């Protein structure tokens, strides 16, 4: 177990290996500058200084130069000794270029693509020269839609911040089972600033969910910073037509509370024993939850649901599956969300890569949570299980706007 150059530097990605799925399931479809050094080498040891400046600056939050969606990893020959072997790596340091051969377009499907690779003719580049030279590979190779940008920033903000955290811990687990209004902001947050930038607006009918959607968050969920997003959402003519940069700026200025930074959603409820785990599709889950359950009137919450996760959620296989869903306008949506919630969770109870080890799904609510509506001796009572989700997902305002405790900067 070498520690390497990079241990303490969240800006440069480690590898093992030549599989980039195995770092992250969008990695595939970005770019990759990659420095292979030994960690025994004075040289690697100085240019590693000019090569962790540069990944400092691919750090943008939302960037318009293509050279953001780049990211920069390293590999230690010292511990990898077949992968440099296979890249035939006899001298160090030496810059690889890594990109897919083809492209994904904003909304086709990305589908897995053959990996590229061109070796730096000069592996001495200062700083300026990395950017120039990395950009102009990336141009050259590459064709970028928004949305691709989008989705590389985000994947590598992911990686950035979960190596940080690594790094401070540097210096036990208990699932959080309270709900937390904050989780469902950022899940709001991460829904505009994240899934919305990927479709965009077009045709009308992704346009109309997503307006009945924002309509409906503002009107279910007061002080949620969803009047922001009503009036970006207002603004799109066909004179000012949608852009990724300007919607997410008006996102960003709405002013959702969700804790943490656009770049670094604080999840509570929602976090898991790594930041790979949950996160964002729990996040979902409670949004929608709480709609069912705050919504005004008639409206057609269900509807406008399934209406948005279709033309929006960014997990194929989980939009595949809740289109699937057909819900009687009889019912209470609560209970009708309830029951499709726990099949997802019944599906999943026993998948084991991808899932989070130390948070089982399991039928919700446990006998602990709810005796209530969980007796009748052996079965479920759906009589009071309205009641404890109308309860425990009830949108109060004034529960966000609050005091936050400053030592939460750990
Ligand atoms: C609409 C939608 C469809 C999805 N489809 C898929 C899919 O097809 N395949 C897949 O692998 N993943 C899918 N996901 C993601 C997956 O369901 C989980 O969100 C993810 O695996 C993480 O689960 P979790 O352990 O954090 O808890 P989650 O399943 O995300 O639940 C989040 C929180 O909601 C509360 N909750 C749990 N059950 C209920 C319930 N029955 N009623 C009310 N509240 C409840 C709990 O507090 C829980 O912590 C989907 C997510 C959404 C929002």
């Amino acid at each position: 177990p070498r520690p390497g150059l990079f241990h303490l530097d969240s800006s440069v990605v480690d590898l093992s290996g030549d599989d980039f799925s195995r770092v992250h399931r969008v990695a595939p479809l970005c770019p990759w500058i990659v420095l292979f050094y030994n960690d025994g080498c004075g040289a690697c040891r100085r240019y590693a200084s000019t090569f962790s400046k540069f990944a400092g600056g691919l750090k943008v939050e939302h960037g318009k130069d293509a050279l953001q969606i780049a990211t920069a990893a390293a590999v230690n020959c010292a511990s990898e000794v077949d992968l440099c072997r296979k890249y035939d790596i006899n001298f160090v340091p030496r810059l690889f270029f890594f990109y897919p051969r083809d492209s994904c377009r904003s909304n086709e499907e990305c589908g897995t693509s053959s990996l590229e690779h061109v070796a730096f003719e000069n592996s001495h580049l200062e700083v300026d020269e990395l950017e120039s030279e990395v950009r102009r590979l990336v141009n050259k190779h590459m064709v970028v839609d928004d949305s691709l940008k989008e989705r590389c920033i985000d994947m590598h903000f992911k990686l950035y911040t979960s190596k940080e955290e690594l790094v401070k811990r540097s210096v036990r687990f208990v699932e959080t089972t309270e709900l937390y209004a904050t989780d469902i902001a950022g899940a709001f947050f991460s829904a505009m600033h994240y899934d919305v930038s990927l479709v965009g607006t077009e045709p009308r009918e992704r346009l109309t969910a997503l307006e009945d959607f924002v309509l409906l968050v503002k009107d279910s969920l007061p002080s949620i910073g969803a009047d922001g997003v009503v009036s970006a959402l207002e603004s799109i003519t066909a004179e000012r037509p949608f852009t990724v940069a300007s919607w997410q700026d008006a996102v960003v200025k709405s002013g959702i509370p969700f804790d943490g930074s656009p770049r670094n959603v604080r999840w509570r409820t929602c976090r898991g024993s790594s930041p790979q785990y949950r996160g964002f599709p729990c996040g979902m889950w409670l949004l929608l939850h709480a709609l069912t359950v705050n919504t005004p009137a008639d409206r057609n919450v269900l509807e406008v649901i399934q209406n948005y996760i279709r033309y929006f959620f960014s997990c194929k296989e989980c939009r595949d599956h809740f289109i699937q869903f057909n819900f009687s306008p009889n019912e209470d949506p609560v209970l009708q969300l309830w029951r499709a919630h726990n099949n997802v969770n019944a599906r999943l109870a026993n998948v084991k890569d991808g899932a989070d080890p130390l948070v089982p799904k399991r039928q919700f609510p446990t006998l602990e949570a709810c005796t209530e509506c969980y007796d009748g001796a052996g079965n479920f009572i759906e009589a009071h299980v309205t009641g404890f989700l109308k309860q425990r997902y009830l949108w109060d305002p004034k529960a966000v706007g609050l005091m936050e405790s400053n030592d939460d900067l750990n």
